[PDB]
């Protein structure tokens, strides 16, 4: 539960990615491959990336980041009236992909990670509260359909 105010920092910060949605996509996928490599073996597409510089390279990987980071804009925008967008990506990565909730911990983690190193000086305190709390708020609304389905 965001107010108003918080709900203005999130989206206020989100602008900042809007102007390169692909470049913060890529490092946001980047820096959940990396830190956690367990993570590149969900995806199919990616498995035979070993290193950095080829992940760097991979213009796919780049798109993918665009659809991640367009979907989530998607539902940030509704300032958590997001049953109809969150459900299918629920369901998606509970049956589909197997994503336990510990990786969407994980990448809202590298979320601010990458937000600190792109505007450094420029992600002030109160905005990390604000995009902290939206992604909480994210992964809780995801959890409760994951213990709906059983799936860990
Ligand atoms: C901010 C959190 C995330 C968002 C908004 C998101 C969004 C999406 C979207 C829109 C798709 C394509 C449609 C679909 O299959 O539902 C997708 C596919 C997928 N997601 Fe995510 N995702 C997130 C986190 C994750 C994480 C943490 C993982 C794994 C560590 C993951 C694994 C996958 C996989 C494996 C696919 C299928 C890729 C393919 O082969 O095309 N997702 N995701």
């Amino acid at each position: 539960g965001l107010s108003d105010g918080e709900w203005q920092q999130v989206l206020n910060v989100w602008g900042k990615v809007e102007a390169d949605i692909a470049g913060h996509g890529q490092e946001v996928l980047i820096r959940l491959f990396t830190g956690h490599p367990e993570t590149l073996e969900k995806f199919d597409k990616f498995k035979h990336l070993k290193t950095e510089a080829e992940m760097k390279a991979s213009e796919d990987l780049k798109k993918h980041g665009t659809v991640v980071l367009t979907a989530l804009g998607g539902i940030l925008k509704k300032k958590g009236h997001h049953e109809a967008e969150l459900k299918p990506l629920a369901q998606s990565h509970a049956t589909k992909h197997k994503i336990p909730i510990k990786y969407l911990e994980f990448i809202s983690d590298a979320i601010i990670h990458v937000l600190h190193s792109k505007h450094p000086g420029d992600f002030g305190a109160d905005a990390q509260g604000a995009m902290t709390k939206a992604l909480e708020l994210f992964r809780n609304d995801i959890a409760a359909k994951y213990k709906e389905l059983g799936f860990q």
